């Protein structure tokens, strides 16, 4: 794998979104990974609908949380996911209103990264594209992140409470990192992004629950 990868520079990544109060980061993470694969497979970048996942993945719990794996499998079994345009985000769970006429991507299932293996995660990001991950994002330091490579001594690898998207990896002033797209809007972090410590004993559980869709 290359020493550095950043799929934002390759047109694989849509603008940062804002999930609002809804605990739907799993849906935004899933959508982000699908968007990357859509761009890779078809050559076009489109905003996909997290609301479609919130409302329709009955295996998950809507604004109460959920797994990306269940999201990918839903898209597969449903034979599609809508564009954001065709199924707009409203930040509250509602009845499923999937519309096949607005279908913008498909999914052939998913693959999982071996638990805790940052090297496998790096190789997957290089080989595949953006990868869905879960992290401990519960700390004060994360909320008020501004710049630099994020590292908090107290981060809890077993407390995977937030889903985000690894869109690349690299190094800043000798400090290795993951490039992470969040879904708390562009006013959070660094225009919606955070660089998170890489190869620092799986900091914040970054490689504990990583997956990506097949397409």
């Amino acid at each position: 794998a290359p020493d550095s990868v950043d799929y934002r520079k390759k047109g694989y990544v849509t603008p940062v979104k804002n999930q609002g109060q809804c605990g739907s980061c799993w849906a935004f993470s899933s959508v982000g990974a699908l968007e990357g694969q859509l761009k890779k497979k078809t050559g076009k970048l489109l905003n996909l609908s997290p609301q479609n996942l919130v409302d329709c993945v009955s295996e998950n719990d809507g604004c109460g949380g959920g797994y990306m794996t269940n999201a990918f499998q839903y898209v597969q079994k449903n034979r599609g996911i809508d564009s954001e345009d065709a199924y707009p985000y409203v930040g509250q769970e509602e009845s499923c209103m999937y519309n096949p006429t607005g279908k913008a991507a498909k999914c052939r299932g998913y693959r999982e990264i071996p638990e805790g293996n940052e090297k496998a995660l790096k190789r997957a990001v290089a080989r595949v594209g953006p990868v869905s991950v879960a992290i401990d994002a519960s700390l004060t330091s994360f909320q008020f992140y501004s710049k630099g490579v994020y590292y908090d001594e107290s981060c809890n690898s077993d407390n995977l409470n937030h889903a985000v998207l690894a869109v690349g990896y690299g190094i800043q002033k000798g400090n290795k990192h993951w490039i992470i797209k969040n879904s708390w809007g562009e006013n959070w972090g660094n225009k919606g992004y955070i660089l998170m410590a890489r190869n620092k004993n799986n900091a914040c559980g970054i490689a504990n629950l990583a997956s990506f869709p097949k397409m």
